[PDB]
């Protein structure tokens, strides 16, 4: 656990990566296959960390830097402003996360030969159904849409938060259960928990601020004010009463409401945020993609690669643009928001810890008890296979959807003549 | 070591010291004692952290920590500029250091009335000597001094971070050695190698800058290339020789070419970096503080309490004095400049943990081989002083160079009228 070792990694982390991010500012190409081929190479190809070392390296790192990212996210955009093309933007997230769920679990069972009660499925369909923004729709959305769609987009990514929660939650009850007690109090503890005391603090924050003097000040007090919101919710209140509101999903609210709150009261106290958190998400996003990577445990990977292959491309063509087609068809108009909702696959963020986060919890515990559910499928290959599905999953997702926002940005200006 | 109470300390830290530091800096009040009192709350008072697991963490948290203040404080200012009052300020930071921790050697060990060859007495002297920047010379120097002065604490401050290490050495060599064989190799390897890499990247860093593109993506480039310093020095060439070159200094020579080849270009490409820079100096510095004070056992302290006080009151009265007055009597002038040197007390990053590290090296490693030296002194209460006389050194000399800088940077306009 040498510390001078991890500070060196980081720092090299650091130095090689500002400077490919850089490049690739200079160079137009979005960063995240450029993050997953750095992955590689200080990965597999030169042998510069293990699976069991990068795991046990994410399981502390990983929360502190999804909080940068998920805050970083949050800063660089804002809310007020979402309540115009909601109505489709509302429907289509819900109804169609649903359903893409759905959908995942079904083709993921049938691949495998498994039972369909079996929860590995389930689990993998669950995975595919998450999104995440934070790592793509705010990097691209620096620049705009300018229609619709990129408040959408970040709406899209948040509303999942409070959903990829809700995903998990999910897959825990129907792949065994540690406990059976609640398939229901704890969709509502966690999102109606997160809710209210994100709420209070959005609240609190906002009249202090506005009072006052901090400015500057903010940045701490919610960067800290994030950090006790995971210790309360997932540490303290499980000890306390089993009972937790998470901590993630609060985190997200109280973003979302503060940020508009600020936006909405205008003034001098706006300007910096925006390229503060631009610097500090990036950061975060390159550590993440690369150590997400390294989290996952050395050798997987040969006997799963084609199903999870397949599972992907049913969850990027199939369930998504299903999902998108039956989720807008009363849309205008058209042909450019349709297929937007197609395509999907761009969250990477969450389902990524819980994908490994899960990986650990059944494998591991799995000699010591793996509530004797879905052992002979095997679940070997379940736990395999979600990695390779997130991995596969981010890089063509995140590479296709890369190569044609451009296109699909201005190549789609409607074409609305009206006069 | 759970991840959720970390993430959850520290979220407490960053919330409520945030505030604080936005409440004095509309209160004018300088950080320093505002930080040492949250301390106590959170430390003693409250009992939120112990000694064992304050130490514990800061094991890991503190190079991490020192890394940032270190890069914060270089790039808040510069260098070129450096070279006017600079035959004062390199004799007076090198001879009168020297001297001072010479001083500290004698007092500290005829106060307990140990043998002079005994170590633990040069220990503590070694420990006031150092001078530690960037807490507080950097904090204050945001704003004018505007002569000379300003840049000497600056070359005061760095010239040490070459000293401090030197010190640490000699300490180590008399107290009883690890290994006796060089007294002389480690002075030139530490000091020469850090300053011959640190000038390869200040070089090559320069050339890379000015041909292109980052612009901002040169923060990552320093941060993980300082972390790889790190590595290099105090991991990697130990291990593969015994032979090292620190790190620290190396760091800190690389900060300060740097910042004068940056700054003496000019051009487009060192707004923002002021800014940047004091913001992410900010956090460190708050949470440093607290946390070397975190770090030091839990129960120091009752019986060294009334020596570690007058140890102190020997440094910053006599020892630091003795050595302006005794290092500048050539200048002009005066009563200004002299006097300055006279107050010291101002490190507090280094020998900090130095005091720590050496603190756990010989108490831990004790009974399994204390190179049996100074043991029935005793030691016991070596560690607990050195920590204390810090804990009261930063007070009292961050407290009174705080409330008399105004008055000693105005009040003394050098009253020169030359018409």
């Amino acid at each position: 656990m040498e510390l001078m070792m991890a500070i060196g990694y980081l720092g090299l982390a650091l130095v090689l990566g500002s400077l490919v991010a850089k490049i690739a500012e200079k160079l137009k190409i979005p960063d995240i296959p450029l993050l997953l081929l750095l992955g590689l190479i200080i990965g597999p190809f030169l042998q510069i960390i293990p699976s069991d070392s990068a795991m046990e390296i994410f399981e502390y790192a990983g929360p502190i830097g999804l909080i940068f990212i998920l805050l970083g996210g949050a800063f660089t955009m804002r809310i007020s402003l979402l309540k115009r093309v909601i109505k489709t933007v509302v429907r289509l997230d819900t109804i169609t996360f649903l359903i893409t769920l759905l959908i995942s679990g079904f083709i993921f069972n049938m691949v495998l030969n498994l039972p369909y009660t079996s929860p590995v499925g389930y689990l993998f369909g669950a995975i595919t159904a998450a999104t995440d923004p934070a790592t793509l729709i705010p990097v691209f959305s620096r620049v705009r849409t300018n229609p619709e769609v990129a408040i959408t987009l970040e709406a899209e990514s948040i509303f999942n938060d409070p959903l990829g929660i809700v995903s998990t939650s999910v897959i825990l009850g129907l792949f065994g259960l540690f406990s059976s007690s609640n398939p229901l109090i704890d969709l509502i503890t966690l999102a109606g928990g997160a809710i209210v005391v994100g709420l209070l603090l959005a609240k609190i924050y906002e009249k202090i601020i506005i009072h006052c003097d901090f400015h500057e000040y903010v940045a701490p007090l919610v960067l800290g004010g994030a950090m006790l919101l995971l210790y309360v919710g997932d540490d303290l209140l499980p000890s306390i009463c089993g009972y937790g509101f998470s901590g993630y999903m609060a985190v997200a609210i109280m973003g979302l409401y503060l940020g508009d709150a600020l936006f909405r009261a205008d003034d001098i106290d706006y300007k910096y945020i925006v390229s503060f958190c631009d610097d500090l998400s990036l950061l975060a996003r390159v550590f993440i993609f690369v150590f997400l990577g390294a989290c996952i445990k050395l050798s997987m990977l040969e006997n799963y690669f084609i199903p999870g292959l397949l599972v992907a491309l049913g969850s990027i063509f199939l369930a998504r643009p299903l999902g998108v087609f039956l989720g807008l068809i009363g849309s205008k108009h058209s042909f450019k928001e349709k297929l937007y909702f197609a395509l999907e696959g761009p969250r990477g963020v969450v389902p990524a810890a819980l994908a490994v986060t899960v990986g650990i919890e059944i494998l591991k515990n799995a000699d010591k008890i793996p509530a004797s559910i879905t052992k002979y499928i095997t679940p070997t290959d379940i736990a395999g296979t979600i990695i390779i599905g997130t991995f596969m999953t981010i890089l063509l997702s995140v590479i296709l959807e890369a190569s044609w926002a451009g296109m699909l940005a201005l190549k789609l200006l409607g074409e609305y003549k009206p006069k």
